[PDB]
């Protein structure tokens, strides 16, 4: 049987297709994640439907301890895979299965070219430039959760005035970049996709931790482990790399 | 509630410790995986036990799909857990699990400072300079295996003369890069553990793969999901970064 495969719009990795007329089922959308299923249904022989999630998270705990987004979408057996840029992380491990990592990246900055600052401790010693990240996400997670005294005061920073220096979703996030005196704690992967389309802007420093995108699937589902196979197999014949510069290339910029 | 650790000797991740007297138990080692190893049981809760792999060797397999070293040690089931720079693989996860990876690499060129070589395809266009790869390891693997041109190209070369271009271990292999017109194909962690302490030798290129290393056990062993969650946490608190520094750190280049 056909597996569900929940996901989410987010450029390069899902995205709707261009056309003069309107599409239906999976023909609506193109992007790395698309590329990343063709080659895992090539291999494995399933077929799929793409699914994007109903309320368009990706997956956090309340309050209540309740979750939302893809993650809740596979603990209920909604959807057989989640195929996205969606990060491990110990709190999402402890909940659903991720494959090992298709991709590999870590929190850095995004800011306006041509400034002083180097590094988030240069911005954690100031409060002129404001900085913050997407509300929920695995970033703002781990300005939350940190106890390295730098990334402390930064949270510190982030909530303060009712969190007014985070956004919702990231393209919020880069024209408050490219507006004000705002920098972004951003994925590096979504760094390198911005930075090669918008010639002004650029990344700061290095990365501040390392983690991967996985393809997640429920607590014991068989597929996890023959998507690890798989994706070991395309990372090995250079096909993971092909499709990202595929994606990412920009033509644009210095 | 005492699991049995296969490892092996490499630096700095399993090493003899230096003392006036003979060493007995896990008291002989120390390193970068001996720390990994106190903070997974501080987490989870089990003692271990450490025996270096009796022929060894890391694991690979012969023409008859016959396999040696630690990952044969798990297979067999004489060890719980495999703890050293065991690279994941595909070859590798078909027959054994691993936990997510605990460090994240790739394979890239060790080779002398000042010289025109700037990348593999550098190496591939000529034969004057000689180079290769720890015979029968993961980086040979995956040249051995690869279709992409430059690279296939490459195998052809260090497969030429009976292998006379590969070593049999990667001390070995420094050597031969230190004396003569050699380049090492090696994984990128232990070139930066080399290159803090030979401030003649550098890291070419940038990696041409990304993988990791991950614990290793056999197939279906409940520790491999605990594993990965405690790594999960030790990644998420920068302990691991902490531990890489404590180990890779040398006495500075002039
Ligand atoms: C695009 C966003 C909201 C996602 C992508 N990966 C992170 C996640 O899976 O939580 C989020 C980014 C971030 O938190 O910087
Ligand atoms: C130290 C060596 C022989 C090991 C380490 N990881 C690789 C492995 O797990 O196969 C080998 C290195 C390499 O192949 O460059
Ligand atoms: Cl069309
Ligand atoms: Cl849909
Ligand atoms: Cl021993
Ligand atoms: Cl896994
Ligand atoms: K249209
Ligand atoms: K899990
Ligand atoms: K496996």
């Amino acid at each position: 049987r056909t597996l569900i495969v929940t996901t989410i719009l987010e450029e390069p990795y899902v995205m709707y297709r261009k056309s003069d007329k309107p599409l239906y089922g999976n023909d609506r959308f193109e992007g790395y994640c698309l590329d990343l299923l063709k080659e895992l249904s090539n291999i494995l022989g399933f077929l799929y439907d793409v699914k994007l999630v109903p309320d368009g998270k990706y997956g956090a705990q309340n309050d209540k301890g309740e979750w939302n987004g893809m993650v809740k979408e596979l603990i209920d057996h909604r959807a057989d895979l989640a195929v996205a840029p969606l990060t491990i992380t110990y709190v999402r491990e402890k909940v659903i299965d991720f494959s090992k990592p298709f991709m590999t990246l870590g929190i850095s900055i995004l800011y306006r070219k041509g400034t002083p600052i180097d590094s988030a401790d240069d911005l954690a010693k100031q409060t002129k430039i404001e900085y913050g990240a997407v509300r929920d996400g695995s970033t703002m997670t781990f300005f939350k959760k940190s106890k390295i005294s730098t990334y402390e005061k930064m949270w510190a920073f982030m909530s303060s005035r009712q969190q007014s220096a985070l956004v919702k979703n990231s393209d919020e996030g880069i024209q408050r970049v490219l507006t004000t005196d705002y920098a972004l704690l951003m994925e590096s992967t979504s760094i390198e996709y911005v930075t090669q389309r918008n010639c002004n802007l650029t990344q700061i420093g290095g990365l501040i931790d390392s983690k991967g995108y996985g393809v997640g699937t429920p607590i014991g589902s068989p597929y996890r482990d023959k998507i690890t196979i798989a994706i070991l197999q395309l990372q090995e014949e250079g096909k993971l790399h092909m499709m990202k510069e595929k994606w990412w290339r920009g033509n644009g910029c210095p």
